[PDB]
């Protein structure tokens, strides 16, 4: 059952980047912790739903993660309700990053790897300062 079988959060190497709680506030990078199956869905109706600026999809271990940026900002808990409310079964966690760059990096580094991303090329610390 989900208790047993379902993590609880990000993979800890993670957590650090990310926000913890009151979503009261609006941000623009957002990351989904999920299934193989669903985050392959999701990249598709995450990039449709929000025009994503970027999405990047990687694996972790035997699940996905999702790495997005927003055009314009969102609350958390309106994108968590949209992703959770689109497939029914298994386990999904939802957050904001607060570490937009150390986020993605980290997340194309073991034990991450990118399946699949938005732009050819990726992203770079470069693209995360302000345009020249």
């Amino acid at each position: 059952g989900s208790k047993v079988e379902d993590p609880k959060d990000f993979p800890s190497e993670l957590l650090s980047f990310l926000s913890h709680a009151f979503s009261n506030r609006t941000l623009a990078c957002f990351a989904i912790y999920t299934t193989k199956e669903k985050a392959a869905l999701l990249y598709k109706k995450i990039m449709e739903k929000y025009s994503v600026t970027f999405i990047s999809r990687h694996n972790s271990y035997n699940h996905n993660i999702l790495f997005f940026l927003t055009p314009h900002r969102h609350r958390v808990s309106a994108i968590n309700n949209y992703a959770q409310k689109l497939c029914t079964f298994s386990f999904l966690i939802c957050k904001g990053v607060n570490k937009e760059y150390l986020m993605y990096s980290a997340l194309t580094r073991d034990p991450f790897s990118v399946i699949e991303e938005s732009l050819p090329g990726g992203l770079k610390e470069h693209d995360f300062n302000p345009e020249s």
